[PDB]
C-alpha cells in the first residue's frame, strides 16, 4: 500500500508510506524555509522507488485551521493527483488531532480563532472515535460551558499534535472503506461543511 | 530558542532540528536500507537553515531503554558528529521522552518488549512536569501486569511508542540551560 498524506491546518505535516516503510516530516516556523520540503519529499520518494503515478490514495486535511495553510495544502494535493485521478481522502484535522493522542476517553479539541473565540469539538475515544459535539466556532464563554458540560478527561488546546503516521493510517482506512473522492470534488464538499 | 539537533533511535528513528522558532521533525519506520537517506535530508535541512554543525548549541541523543544495536548506532553517529567541536551533548531518556510525547496528564505507564517474557517498564506522574514513580527496569511479563493492577495508570504507552521529535528538541534545550549536558566521550 502506497500512501501520501498531508495536513496544513496548523504546522506542515507530511506522511509517506510504501508498504511497511513510513517517513514522517513536520515543519513549523517561518514560511521561507518550507521551500525545502518538495525537494526533501522527492528525495524520499526516490529512496522508496515510488512514483506519484503509483500512489493508491492521497490524504489531505480539510480543517478546521488557517485559511492560507489550508488552501495551499489542498491546491497542492489537487494538483499532484490531477493527472492520474488518484483517490483523495479528506481528513478532519480535529479528528486527526484526537486520534494522534494515545490516551482514550472524552477528548476536547479546541483552537484559537480570533479575539474571543475558538473552534471546538468533543469526541468519545473509547472504541473508536465517536463525535459528541461536531467542530464549530464558539465564544470563550461557550467553551467553558462546553467543558463544564462534558468534563473531558483529555483536552488538546491551541498547540495540536497531529501524527503523520495517523494521517497515513486514516487515508488507508478511507480508501478501503470506499470513502475517498475525486480531486475535482474537494472544492464542492469542503465548502458545504 | 537556540540551535539544536536531537536524535532518538531507541525504536524508530526520530530526528528534530531547530533554529530559533523554525523546527523540522523527521521520523522513519521500516527496513534499515532506507535510513541511508536521513543524513542527506538532515544536511539539506541544515543548509536550508544556514546552520553549520559548529553553530549547534547542543545535540540531544536518546539513550534508551530500547534496541541495543540501534542505540549504539545513533550514539556512534553523534560521537562522529560532535567530537571535532566538543558540542555539549544532552542524553535523553527514551521512556521519559515517550511519556512527555503524550498530551494527557496523569499517571502514565510506559512499557516496551525486552526479550521473550520480559518488558522494560516505567511509571510517571504527569501533572505539569514529569515525576518518576518507578524508573525504567526489566520486569517479567507477570510483574508487568502486577505493576499495572497496582499503580492504576490513566494512560498506558505499550510496545508501540510515540516519541515526538519536537519533545526531544525541547528536552535537549532544557538540559543545556540547566547545565546538565555532558561530553561526547561520556555518553552510554
Amino acid at each position: 500500500m502506497n500512501v501520501l498524506a498531508l495536513d496544513t491546518s496548523q504546522r506542515i505535516r507530511i506522511g509517506l508510506r510504501k508498504g511497511e516503510d513510513l517517513f514522517e516530516i513536520s515543519y513549523t516556523g517561518e514560511k521561507k524555509h518550507a521551500e525545502i520540503l518538495p525537494v526533501v519529499v522527492k528525495k524520499l520518494l526516490d529512496e522508496l522507488d515510488l512514483k506519484v503515478k503509483d500512489l493508491d490514495v492521497v490524504g489531505v486535511g480539510i480543517g478546521p485551521g488557517g485559511l492560507t495553510g489550508l488552501r495551499v495544502g489542498i491546491a497542492t494535493v489537487v494538483g499532484l493527483v490531477s493527472p492520474y485521478d488518484i483517490p483523495v481522502a479528506p481528513l478532519n484535522s480535529f479528528e486527526m488531532t484526537a486520534k494522534s493522542c494515545p490516551a482514550d476517553g472524552v477528548v476536547l479539541v479546541a483552537r484559537r480563532a480570533r479575539k474571543g473565540y475558538h473552534y471546538c469539538a468533543v469526541y468519545l475515544k473509547d472504541k473508536g472515535l465517536n463525535p459528541l459535539k461536531e467542530p464549530s466556532v464558539v465564544s470563550d464563554e461557550e467553551l467553558e460551558e462546553i467543558t463544564k458540560e462534558f468534563s473531558p478527561k483529555i483536552v488538546l488546546k491551541d498547540d495540536l499534535l497531529i501524527s503523520p503516521a495517523v494521517l497515513v493510517e486514516e487515508s488507508e482506512r478511507l480508501f478501503r472503506e470506499k470513502k475517498t473522492i475525486h480531486y475535482y470534488e474537494i472544492e464542492p464538499l469542503y465548502l458545504q461543511k
